[PDB]
């Protein structure tokens, strides 16, 4: 995920808002009623596919990270440079300024993107021009961008 101080608040907010069994979780039947709540609005057929995914997949409750980590697919249409950057630090793991197809995997597999060595080591390629096998905060910002 990727969502800034405010926005991570403002949904954190209405999460708990639909929180009265103190589980700290969010029934999956009341995904849909969340994102009227939020300024999200995900197509009809999108609630239904995360819906009965975490239907089989979470019993009837939903958590913070499986809400958020729609919330982050959805936010996506915002190919803001900014956000970029802020991801850019999370991504690599070092403080070098650059990332390895090695890092690359380590933060897909921490948010929850499973991902093989080999589909990844393509998508750097894609965002790769120099040519060297390391990403930069450029490189980094647009294959991020289509994510
Ligand atoms: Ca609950
Ligand atoms: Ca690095
Ligand atoms: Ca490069």
């Amino acid at each position: 995920s990727e969502l800034t101080e405010e926005q991570i608040a403002e949904f954190k907010d209405a999460f708990v808002q639909f929180d009265k069994e103190g589980t700290g979780k969010i029934a999956t039947r009341e995904l849909g009623t969340l994102m009227r709540t939020l300024g999200q609005n995900p197509t009809e057929a999108e609630l239904q596919d995360l819906i009965a995914e975490a239907e089989n997949n979470n019993n009837g409750q939903l958590n913070f990270t499986e809400f958020c980590g729609i919330m982050a697919k959805q936010m996506r249409e915002t190919d803001t440079e900014e956000e970029m950057r802020e991801a850019f630090k999370i991504f690599d793991r070092d403080g070098d300024g650059f990332i390895s197809p090695a890092e690359l995997r380590f933060v897909m597999i921490n948010l929850g993107e499973k991902v093989t060595d080999e589909e990844i080591d393509e998508m750097i390629r894609e965002a790769d021009f120099d040519g060297d096998g390391m990403i930069n905060y450029e490189e980094f910002v647009w294959m991020i961008s289509q994510k």
